[PDB]
DNA sequence: CGCCCGCTTCGGGGCAACCCTGCCAGTCTAATACAAATCCGGCAATGGAGTCAAGACCAGGTTCG
């Protein structure tokens, strides 16, 4: 945003223009997939799930 | 008078069980203009490769006077 806000022209930008949500959605997806904490949920009885 | 030999402190790299069991990671002026390379799609130089059909012939078991 601060790389974009200074560079582009004033009285033409809008919050849709300044905001790139792609790092946010990529960050959540790379947490949920591919982290050592978001585990494949082990269930072969209810107790192992619990 | 000024000047360097042992602690001493600090950096700084190496290593710390063996089988299984997994399975694929990213973004910001945007375009023209052109020349050469190269692909590629299609007739025509063939030209050689394959193919049919007839035939030449020996002779070798097989048929006849």
């Amino acid at each position: 945003v601060r790389e974009r806000m200074t560079t582009q022209d004033v009285e033409a930008i809008t919050p849709q223009t300044l905001i790139n949500i792609r790092p946010v959605v990529a960050a959540i997806k790379e947490f949920f997939g591919t982290s050592q904490l978001s585990q494949f949920m082990d269930q072969n009885n209810p107790l192992s799930g619990l």
